[PDB]
């Protein structure tokens, strides 16, 4: 099928593209920007910055990106009754091209509240891209592809941080009198989508249950399915509904409530507060801040910073056969475990970092041991247990509380990183430590076993420890 092949090359270069891009931009013109900053305060209200404050206002630069991923999370719902899934995408890059007009225009307007507003914005466009593209290729794609759909959403932000960190080079785009055309290169992964998404059809699910377009369906669906012999797929949509509209909605707060499943949303939580706690994020917003305090001499960080993104890549196509071929619990406690093990060993690593020569180059090589757990491990993981633990009627009220502490914590690794920094000095990632070695060592006795298993096995599980029978 030649027009899913365009359908899903060009929808996560638009959307899932920017949320892997805009992790690795920010790391690269770092020192450019907090010039920047003091330029800008100096040419105002005329004090030079104090040194805690202009990590403070740079750390908020960073972070905000996450509290508009926790704002656009909440945004989608509100559109999800209005609008479809192909003109959601579309009028999302509505804030992909004013974002990034906002930051690439900060430094010619002289104000630096652009480029905290333009992350913000940013940010609407990430959150409402990783809430509609993993629903949007599942609807246009056969029931035997879905599986490997969900590294195609994953591939992409992995190549987003590669390009993040490419475009940082010295030698392509990462000049002080450049540095603008980082942030303004956002427009043509959005300018791309803009042409090529709208020719194609609509998601056929969405316009079948809500649009009532059943003559309209059957052309969606050849063109995404390429076989005339529709009929069997159609009558599988309306056999969903049936039960999809029978069943009752759970809302959010029934659910923290209910203690049939108390101790199923704290796994949830849990993990997914360990899956950006565990400092993956604080890699990519600081990776030459890490490389300039790991005893690496300058002028070649940012091919050093280009390795980081380069494991990842390659190790998010080893991802799928780590999943398939060994299990789901022993990689949640084996993820977290050699991370904390090699956040150790990074931490030895920059402890001494003056008896020779080579041990400068070890913090390399305990950096991309610790990427290399993440993809093969946690990478996908917490998103495929959450909707594994709960019923139909709870997903969407349990993806909703696993997406709002996606980027709480997100939040919190963005703000606190460059701090914590300042005061553990070589022991920074011993905290980073602490908290994968808690997130294994919790998953170990409460997580069970969830490969191949129905629902009621996996609530049997659970109902050990709930001890509120059903």
């Amino acid at each position: 099928s030649c027009s899913l092949l365009v359908a899903s090359l060009a929808g996560a270069f638009g959307s899932s593209f920017l949320y892997g891009y805009n992790l690795s931009v920010v790391n690269a013109p770092t020192p450019y920007i907090k010039a920047f900053y003091n330029e800008s305060w100096e040419r105002r209200h005329g004090r030079p910055i104090d040194p805690d404050t202009l990590t403070l206002l740079w750390s908020v630069t960073v972070s905000i990106f996450a509290i508009g991923g926790l704002v656009g999370t909440l945004i989608v719902k509100m559109i999800g009754k209005v609008l479809g899934r192909k003109h959601t995408l579309l009028a999302n890059n509505g804030f992909a091209i004013s974002a990034a007009l906002l930051m690439a225009c900060s430094l010619q307007a002289g104000a630096f509240e652009m480029l905290i507003v333009g992350r913000f914005i940013m940010g609407i466009d990430g959150g409402v891209a990783l809430s509609v593209l993993p629903m949007y290729l599942s609807e246009i794609s056969p029931k035997e592809i879905r599986g490997s759909l969900g590294q195609v959403t994953a591939i992409f932000i992995c190549i987003g941080v590669f390009t993040g960190q490419l475009l940082g080079l010295p030698e392509l785009l990462g000049k002080e009198s450049t540095w603008p055309y980082l942030f303004g290169v956002i427009v043509v992964p959005a300018v791309v989508q803009l042409l090529s998404l709208p020719f194609l059809p609509d998601s056929p699910r969405y316009l079948l249950l809500e649009k009532h377009n059943e003559a309209r369906a059957v052309k969606a669906f050849q063109t995404f399915l390429g076989k005339a012999d529709v009929s069997q797929e159609v009558e599988e949509v309306l056999a969903e509904s049936r039960v999809q509209r029978s069943i009752r909605l759970v809302s959010v707060l029934e659910l923290l409530r209910a203690p049939y499943v108390r101790w199923q949303v704290v796994t949830v939580i849990v993990t997914m507060a360990c899956y950006q706690l565990c400092g993956l994020n604080a890699i990519w917003f600081y990776t030459n801040s890490i490389f300039g305090k790991a005893g690496i001499p300058p002028a070649k960080i940012p091919y050093v910073t280009l390795s980081t993104g380069g494991i990842e890549t390659l190790a998010a196509v080893f991802s799928g056969l780590v999943i398939e071929h060994l299990g789901r619990r022993p990689l949640l406690i084996g993820g977290f475990g050699l991370m904390g093990l090699f956040f150790g060993t990074l931490t030895i690593t920059l402890t001494l970092q003056d008896h020779a020569p080579w041990v400068p180059y070890l913090s390399i090589v305990g950096i991309l041991a610790i990427i290399a757990s993440f993809c093969s491990g946690p990478g996908g993981i917490p998103f495929i247990l959450t909707g594994e633990f709960f019923q139909q009627s709870q997903r969407p009220a349990a993806f909703i509380i696993a997406g709002t502490v996606n980027w709480l914590s997100n939040f919190a690794v963005g703000l606190l990183f460059p701090f914590i920094q300042k005061s553990l000095d070589t022991y920074c990632f011993l905290v980073f430590a602490t908290i994968c070695i808690t997130g294994a060592i919790y998953l170990y006795f409460v997580l069970p076993e969830t490969k191949n298993r129905t629902y009621a096995e996996i609530s049997q599980a659970f109902s050990k420890r709930n001890k509120a029978y059903p």
